[PDB]
């Protein structure tokens, strides 16, 4: 049986699977009331990608497509309707068993980035843009979204268009940032489909452990973060290896290689997420040289050493 | 001896190691007159990172630091000086044996992206949260003010005032501002990391075919443009996932050349073969420039260690 492994990458060598950001800290929040059911950075321990998860770091919260129409918003700014394809350029087939094109953002908010176009030497243009994923016009599962620009006219219809995500536009009350609220991929009255399952601890005293990244803001006050269940390099590693899962729960140790000492241990669950025995919220303070090492297969009743 | 391996990733599952872009096509250009000596995407087959290469896809052509002040520059736009640290936030130590902070761009051009800031100081009335701002920015890596090895660079903005002094600053690369003649885009011309008239140091070595009939094989990505005409590309020697894989594995190199086959897994058939050289680059037996037109399911598979005199089957 092909032995299970994790990459040997320290926190400072890992990136977020839910937004193109480095991992900044490990993080817990035991009193979280939301159902945690993110769709990017989802991969089983035996290498099955789930939700909208794909392998490219460049594909996370990316879109590819063509602009079809300009619409002016009542207040301020210009909106552009965009028909989206798969990230590899092939037509998105809504009948495929995915929630949305792979790479589609998996949270409610105003995602800030750059729209760029290269016409079919060709002419080019790029502008700052915002995609409101909570918008009724955000319907990637139906093959179309809307983005807004400060630019009022210089966006071309019928030309190949790329969205490069950069951060959030805002996290103020009216910007509906909630990292655990899924978009309605087909619009507000339609049920999301083919989702990666929710994740949660099942053992008393345990809480989820997240890989946290701080995300840039176009403006306003805030220090927003995006928490992923596993970094993108773990998704890539699990996918490559496809090691059989020998129980539902792997025991992993967070080790300081310079001392060889275990800093803490965690459960790595079959569906691809971590729990720890910790009764507090906040970052995990751990040496920079640290990384997770697979120890053994255990079960749901294994008692983790308290952090 | 730990066996050498490559990841099993098709072209559509690979990203560029010199700019945050997917790999679009494999590419050759036998008649290239430039010395090929890029500094990102440099890793030996036994896992030694070289040049300015680091592991994070988010770190490639990124900067982290602090704006010091707005500055006057001859060229169009509003200009800003920014100190740069290592990407992990620690001070960059110029005495380290690297050309520049890891992640620094390794080509001449106007690199377009977004500068964002999150203030250090927080406001009680805003729930003890910091103020933020982001704007488009351009870094001209050929500028005499581009001195990342000295811990300082300059960027320009269309925005005329809303960039804060003394605040933590991130550059997220997006593409190029221009490839007009006056924007000096040349993917094989290195920046002067310490400024005009200084010799770059600690470089990853140049790469070249040594065997007649062979040429370099590149992983090519098309890079976005803020404006103007063009279809610019960035060619890397190995994709970022190969850098990450080689670094993990650190398998001993058993000769100077690994024979690899580009395989179509749907047929199991070899489409062509290539030499994967110890220093971390590919050559093929091809006598033309341009894309390699190959089925989308394709990937390289390690076959055996050979020697420099191995004759490749013509592509
Ligand atoms: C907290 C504040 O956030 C950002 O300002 C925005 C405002 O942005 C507008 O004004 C600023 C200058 O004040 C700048 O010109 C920016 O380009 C422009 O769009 C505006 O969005 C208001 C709307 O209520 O919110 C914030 O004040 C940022 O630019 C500021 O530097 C500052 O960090």
């Amino acid at each position: 049986s092909k032995p299970f492994t994790l990459p040997i990458l320290t926190l400072g060598e890992l990136t977020n699977s839910r937004f193109p950001l480095p991992i900044d800290v490990l993080y817990t929040n035991p009193n979280e009331s939301a159902i945690v059911q993110c769709q990017n950075g989802r991969c089983t321990l035996d290498g099955e990608l789930q939700g909208t998860t794909q392998l490219l770091p460049t594909g996370i919260c990316a879109f590819r497509g063509k602009v079809t129409q300009q619409v002016q918003d009542e207040h301020r700014g210009t909106h552009w309707n965009m028909t989206v394809t798969n990230l590899n350029g092939t037509p998105f087939d809504p009948t495929e068993d995915v929630p949305a094109p792979l790479g589609t953002p998996d949270f409610s908010g105003q995602i800030y980035g750059v729209i760029s176009q290269r016409n079919t030497l060709p002419a080019n243009r790029a502008h700052e843009a915002v995609i409101a994923t909570y918008s009724p016009k955000f319907t990637p599962k139906l093959g179309n979204i809307q983005f807004s620009t400060w630019e009022t006219q210089d966006v071309s219809s019928g030309q190949p268009t790329k969205f490069t995500p950069v951060g959030l536009a805002s996290v103020d009350a009216n910007s509906h940032f909630d990292q655990w609220t899924l978009p309605s991929y087909s619009g507000a009255l339609t049920l999301n489909m083919n989702l990666a399952p929710s994740v949660a601890p099942v053992f008393p005293g345990e809480c989820l452990l997240f890989f946290r990244s701080f995300i840039p803001l176009k403006g306003g006050y805030g220090n927003p973060a995006i928490d992923c269940l596993m970094p993108q390099e773990w998704v890539q590693h699990l996918y490559q290896e496809s090691a059989p899962s020998l129980s539902d729960v792997a025991l992993v140790r967070y080790v300081n290689p310079e001392t060889g000492r275990t800093l803490f241990e965690a459960k790595l669950h079959r569906n691809g997420f971590l729990t720890v025995a910790r009764n507090s919220a906040g970052p995990v303070v751990a040496p920079t040289n640290g990384y997770f090492r697979f120890d053994s297969w255990v079960n749901q009743f294994y008692t983790l050493a308290p952090m």
